[PDB]
Order: C-alpha cells, then structure tokens, then sequence
C-alpha cells in the first residue's frame, strides 16, 4: 500500500514562480523563495499524516487527519486561510483549500523512489518531484 512516510529531497520545482505570483505572495518574499530546495519530512500514522516542508529560510508544516475539513493556516505562504479537504483518491493524496483563491489544492503520488506534488490555483500548476532519501538531519 502507498505509504509516504520518508525524507524527501527536491530534485526539480517547476513553475513556482508564477504558482506565487497567483497567491499573491510579495516580490520579496518571491524573490528569496525562489533560491529554495525544500526537503519534505512525512510521517503518514493511519490516516494522521504530517508532512513537513523544510527549507532554511522558513518552513510550512501540514498536521492533518484524512478525510476530515480543517482549518488551514497559510501562515508563511500568502497568510491566508482555507478550509481544507483532503482525501486519498486510489494511490494519490488530493487535497482541495477552500477560500479567496479559486482551483487550489494539490495531488501527490510516488512513482519509484520520487514523490511527486502536482499544486494548483486559479489554473496555474507548479509540478516538484522529490527523490526519497536516507541521511537525516535534525529539526524543530
Ligand atoms: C512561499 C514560501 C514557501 C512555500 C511553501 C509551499 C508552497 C509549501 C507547499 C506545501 C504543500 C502543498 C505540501 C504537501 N506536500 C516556503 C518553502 C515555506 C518558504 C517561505 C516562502
């Protein structure tokens, strides 16, 4: 069964700026983004998943229950607030972030040794693929 639990290194991250630009996210904040390789550190625990987006600069941590709407906070992103869904569609992770954007969410998937996470808004897409990897590094 698919099973995301891992350390994940990004290997590529297209498109990002324009998936930015569509949340609103500032010039500044863009620009520095942009330098970024986030890892992803996943714990997936029955259907409790935790999926940590760790970056040097700053990270966006994910906490969730499958299946039950949450409160999202956006809070180092574009500071916004969702109510977000998401649902396990076959092998693939959906998410949908109800709020002022229209068409945000994500779907994520392995294929191989990559995880793949395919993110949306207003008809934007931004595709990263991460290679599972094993020399770990502490963290908050
Ligand atoms: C815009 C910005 C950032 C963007 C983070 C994003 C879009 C995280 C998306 C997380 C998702 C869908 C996770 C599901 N694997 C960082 C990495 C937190 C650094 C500070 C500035």
């Amino acid at each position: 069964p698919v099973d995301f639990t891992g350390y994940w290194k990004m290997l590529v991250n297209e498109n990002f700026e324009e998936y930015l630009r569509a949340l609103d996210v500032n010039v500044a904040l863009r620009k520095i983004a942009n330098l970024l390789k986030p890892d992803k550190e996943i714990v997936q625990d029955g259907d409790h998943m935790i999926i940590r987006t760790l970056s040097t600069f700053r990270n966006y941590i994910m906490d969730f229950q499958v299946g039950k709407e949450f409160e999202e906070d956006l809070t180092g992103i574009d500071d916004r607030k969702c109510m977000t869904t998401v649902s396990w569609d076959g092998d693939k992770l959906q998410c949908v972030q109800k709020g002022e954007k229209e068409g945000r969410g994500w779907t994520q998937w392995i294929e191989g040794d990559e995880l793949h996470l395919e993110m949306r808004v207003e008809g934007v897409v931004c595709k990263q693929v991460f290679k599972k990897v094993q020399h770990h590094h502490h963290h908050h």
